[PDB]
């Protein structure tokens, strides 16, 4: 980025039961915009198949991840925070890079 993007961020909470992390997100964007909506992307590390979703339209590429959150919760102002979350099946492993990367713009985690 030859310029300056945003630098919002996003925490993780997980919550595995047998096998089955689900992963309770909350966005957190502090740059300087209206989030009216957005897609951020990265990678899982480990194996985290993701597969049920809600409030985030998660789309896992082979192994890569993006997630375009919807206008409705995704409404959230450049103070603001925002949320989704999901449930993929994982093995024993690291879970959650560091700095994801919303539709452009760099995201460290929290």
């Amino acid at each position: 980025a030859s310029s300056g993007p945003a630098g919002c961020q996003v925490l993780w909470g997980v919550n595995q039961w047998n096998t089955g992390f689900t992963a309770n997100v909350t966005v957190k964007n502090t740059s300087s915009a209206p989030v009216d909506g957005w897609t951020l992307t990265f990678s899982f590390p480990s194996g985290q198949q993701v597969t049920q979703a809600w409030s985030s339209t998660v789309t896992q590429s082979g192994s890569a991840v993006t997630v375009r959150n919807a206008p409705w919760n995704g409404s959230i102002p450049a103070g603001g925070t925002a949320q989704f979350g999901f449930n993929g099946s994982h093995t024993g492993t690291n879970a959650a890079p560091t700095a994801f990367s919303l539709n452009g713009t760099p995201c460290t985690v929290g």
